């Protein structure tokens, strides 16, 4: 009656450990990772201090190694100040983040050319992965094609976005990108249930029109990942909403829901879920690592999944069909049933394996 | 010095046990893989008997077992008789193999119909790869739509094949393919050196203006694969040549030699020979297993390479820089500096471990 899925990976995750730990920690966000069916996490560098620098880079690995149940990589984020000054600890990070939307955070760049800098200066066998969103993500198809390289766009959600990667594949250019289960599951007509505050989200919910690209350009997509963004209830209700949603919980749920439907195979969720984002980010294999699921039980998304400490969810009231029943990670029982098994301190950073570090010429 | 990269995977390989063991058995065939850095081979089901039958298959199995020194699936062959027929080994196979052009072998198919059936019949979530030359190129895409489905194309030669996969890929069309070495680093151009019995090989060795396209065209293709095709001197040479090449021991370091001159990168190589080929295939991870290569040797391909019974090469007189040095397969040496150093029977049929099943709805 149970499938048996490998690993899944989810690549853009926020975790909010330093520094916003009320929403989210290590522990917490890996909990909710496991309840989903994930076994390996990407965490944003976004935090507080933002990963920016090599001190910051360590602090964070040591939360980490000693919170995350599951195994994980660490980006570093791109800064106004830092170009030129990663090259020690890049190949230690599952990637370099580049905040190219709006954003007060030291993740703000200020010009194109500070773009230009950071593609030339990091590492050219290592990931960069960019937010863009709308023209955004033609401007730095440019950048990527002038230094030579490629780049990963995360969290489409337009129609536009995904048409002009589409041309940009069919033109040769090394470009992948990633959608979130949101742009899949939700539009602009949840925004009159959502309301205002909780349906803050950056990009934002797309028109039906561009949630019917998306499937119809399912073929462009080489990740799904959830831009898990927790915040509480009352930040997202409150006066500055922060935009976001909660996602590692449902993600699988969601998408296991349309396999059932038929709206895409088995094999495209094992694709977008697990070998895209190995070979993408040179994440490593998990030993003994598998994920049970139930195909067959209908359930509703209630008003908050059991483990991410945002203690909500936009998708609440979706009926799903599909349930996480058993993770085994590395040989141990890591999750059964709304039960998490392993502790805070058993996931480790998979950039120290041997397997792990990204190969690269002499 | 040396570069360390993960488990390399030919998915295209000729054994030719049972039947054929004078041009190659699997013990002297995957000592060839290994010294090339090759630790999974995918073995084609051309032998005689060929692998058309479950007890066909049962005995190229135990074969296999008995004598591989590196790990390997096995393809079975679609012929005029056993279409519907699969459907309780098929998951112990690699995938199954259309052979859509000239062969009188029992693989021979009459009509597009029976192509129709072998789709109809063959569990969908299993692979499916097709020689196909030219038009039968668009030809087998077409019958892959008909019946809603992936095909992947073997050893894409011309132009003319990289140009009509490219147009279904912009269409997103589910066509995977792969590149042999000798259509990337041998043309027209290399017929007068080697003999009309030599040279005879399928797909035909192309124009300067086919290589120049596959080349031009690398984002469209997905895997490189050897074909590897042994058959002895005598047979090349003689009245009524055998097409195909020898080709594991010279892959790797040919395609080392386009790296170091920047035609191609690192990650684009183990794109095509590691992560591709794994999730095309579902083929599982190798513990503790991989490949140290030296990137600065030169040296001239001799007139044969050591280990494959083939005893020739085609690419005998070209320069290359590149060399495997040490292979590790799941915790032991398996290969030093021109010695195989694991027994035959040591390779495993991955499609037996755990994590090497397909997955698949109840
Ligand atoms: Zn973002
Ligand atoms: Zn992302
Ligand atoms: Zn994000
Ligand atoms: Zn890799
Ligand atoms: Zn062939
Ligand atoms: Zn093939
Ligand atoms: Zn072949
Ligand atoms: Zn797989």
């Amino acid at each position: 009656k149970l499938v048996r899925l490998p690993g899944l990976i989810d690549v853009h995750v926020h975790l909010r450990e330093p520094g916003g730990t009320h929403k989210e920690d290590f522990a917490s966000g890996t909990a909710a990772a496991l309840a989903g069916g994930i076994t390996m996490v990407c965490a944003m560098p976004n935090t507080r201090p933002p990963i920016i620098d090599a001190p910051a880079l360590a602090l964070a690995q040591k939360l980490a190694e000693a919170g995350a149940r599951c195994d994980f990589a660490l980006f570093l984020g791109a800064s106004s100040e830092n170009a030129g000054t990663l090259g020690t600890v890049a190949g230690s990070a599952a990637g370099l983040k580049l905040y190219l939307n709006e954003t007060y955070s030291e993740l703000r760049l200020d010009s194109v050319v500070q773009w230009m800098e950071h593609f030339e200066t990091w590492p050219s066998h290592l990931p960069i992965v960019a937010h863009a969103e709308q023209q955004t993500v033609a401007a730095v198809l440019m950048v990527a094609q002038l230094t030579q390289r490629s780049v990963h766009i995360c969290h489409v959600a337009r129609k536009e976005e995904i048409l002009l990667i589409k041309a940009a594949k069919a033109r040769g250019l090394p470009v992948t990108c990633e959608v979130a289960p949101h742009h899949l599951f939700l539009s602009h007509d949840d925004l009159e249930r959502l309301g205002p505050g909780k349906g803050e989200v950056r990009p934002e919910l797309g028109s039906r029109q561009d949630v019917e690209a998306l499937w119809e350009n399912m073929a462009v997509i080489d990740c799904f990942a959830s831009d898990h963004a927790p915040h509480t209830l009352e930040e997202k209700c409150g006066s500055r909403p922060p935009p976001g949603f909660p996602g590692l919980e449902t993600m699988l749920p969601l998408l296991l829901t349309a396999v059932s439907e038929g709206r895409l195979s088995l094999d495209d969720l094992l694709q977008r879920l697990h070998h895209n984002p190995r070979r993408i980010f040179h994440l490593p294999p998990q030993e003994d690592t598998y994920v049970e699921v139930d195909l067959e039980h209908e359930w509703t998304i209630p008003s908050h999944m059991p483990f991410s400490k945002a203690h909500w969810t936009p998708f609440e009231g979706q009926k799903v069909k599909g349930t996480v029943r058993r993770v085994v990670l590395r040989g141990e029982v890591a999750y059964i049933d709304g039960q998490v098994l392993v502790p805070p301190g058993y996931g480790q950073d998979v950039r120290k394996w041997p397997q792990g570090a990204v190969p690269q010429l002499p």
